[PDB]
């Protein structure tokens, strides 16, 4: 039998699909699409109408791809400023009998922790088991099949406040016909991404995001930080705009067809593109295109660098990871391993320890789908 693995994600841009089998083991992408993503500057919602008609249009482009009907549940993802992480405690005392510890045992206080983990109008998205601790003092990696007398496991959470969370539950439920799981958008890009030793020794996952750079750390395989920046693609494609007279989808199409994240070796070859609201053409340099970039990047990184610094105080044995639509622009973990002065790579879901999809090349090889993968991966 072939249970699928249906995935949304959500981005202020684009809103990309996946339909994922499994079958024996034998991961496939049998569908997949990205389409404009509308209604919501981001953060918010500002028309559901907008939002929830994008989110049919790939609902059918995925549908139809499969030639079938989507009604297995769905792993939707999506970007928010608002995330943090949130830690908590359960213990559990079987006084002085010893216990074997079993994964009921283990669930029940997980469930603990959820329910806990609700509250300050927050709510979990992701948990993490990040210590395990038997009768005070014995440090497992693994407390299954164990026996105990006491056993203590600290959490490490992704939460979000409900107020975000309902408003995407809430259009979701009236569009996606079958019940879902919403995610951090930027938890689960660094879950299909990352490697095992690296979200182990220590791993910087930078999202190149469009209203915002997302910041992850992860260390000993969990989260230890979360955070961004206010500065964005969009902001990038602000600058070209204002530079040149031009519009801000012609502005997009030349970043996106043109940019490159280093100015000081190009050619000053002729580009054209249409003015602003006209028929206009108007004529840039590909070294001027990309001198307007370079600015925007090098203030992205240079501001998220504090970051660096402030999770250096709990790891670069991993470096970082480059994700997003801002990672496809060419050489920039070039301009990345200046600027942050540690190995820098492109992250995908092929360069990731995650299984290797069948039939799924082109977007397995896009920073753009990380968080589609691990919504999938970052459950079972
Ligand atoms: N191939 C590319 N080369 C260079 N820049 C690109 C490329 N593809 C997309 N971009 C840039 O990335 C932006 C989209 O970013 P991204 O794909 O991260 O957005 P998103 O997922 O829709 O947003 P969010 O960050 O909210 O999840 C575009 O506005 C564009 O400027
Ligand atoms: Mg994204």
């Amino acid at each position: 039998k072939t249970v699928f693995y249906t995935s949304i994600d959500i981005g202020s841009r684009y809103i990309k699909g996946l339909v994922l089998g499994k079958r024996d083991q034998e991961w496939e992408a049998l569908a997949f699409s990205s389409v404009k993503s509308r209604g919501l500057d981001e953060g918010e919602i500002k028309d559901a109408i907008a939002f929830k008609e994008s989110v049919n249009t790939l609902l059918k482009e995925l549908e139809e791809q499969l030639q079938k009907s989507l009604r297995s549940d769905f792993v939707i993802s999506f970007s928010s400023v608002s995330f943090e992480r949130e830690d908590t405690v359960i213990e559990r005392d079987f006084g002085e009998e010893k216990r074997s510890i079993t994964l009921d045992i283990l669930s029940e206080m997980q469930s603990e922790a959820l329910e806990k983990l609700k509250e300050n109008g927050k709510t979990p998205l992701h948990i993490f088991s990040k210590r395990y601790l038997l009768d005070d003092e014995r440090i497992v990696f693994n407390p299954l099949d164990m026996k105990a007398s006491k056993i203590a496991i600290e959490y490490t959470s992704i939460v979000v406040p409900l107020k975000v969370y309902e408003m995407f539950y809430n259009f979701l439920q009236d569009t996606v016909k079958s019940p879902f799981q919403l995610k951090s958008s930027l938890v689960s890009t660094a879950e299909g991404v990352l490697t095992t030793p690296e979200k182990d020794r220590g791993v910087v996952v930078v999202n190149l995001g469009y209203n915002f750079t997302g910041l992850i750390a992860y260390k000993n395989g969990v989260p230890i930080k979360i955070s961004y920046v206010p500065v964005g693609m969009k902001h990038v494609i602000k600058d070209v705009s204002a530079v040149l007279d031009t519009s801000f989808e012609e502005s997009e199409r030349l970043i996106i067809t043109h940019g490159n994240a280093v100015y000081n070796d190009l050619k000053e070859e002729e580009i054209q593109y249409r003015g602003l609201d006209g028929n206009t053409i108007k004529t840039t340099t590909a070294k001027k295109l990309s001198v307007i970039i370079h600015a925007r990047l090098r203030e992205i990184m240079s501001k998220s660098k504090k970051f660096f610094r402030e999770v250096e105080a709990k790891g670069i044995p991993g470096g970082v990871v480059l994700t997003g639509g801002g990672a496809k622009i060419p050489r920039i973990n070039e301009l990345a391993t200046e600027v942050f002065k540690s190995p820098v790579r492109t992250g995908c879901y092929a360069n990731s320890d995650r299984p290797s999809i069948i039939n799924a090349d082109e977007v397995a090889n896009d920073p753009s789908f990380a968080a589609a993968f691990g919504n999938v991966f970052a459950v079972s």
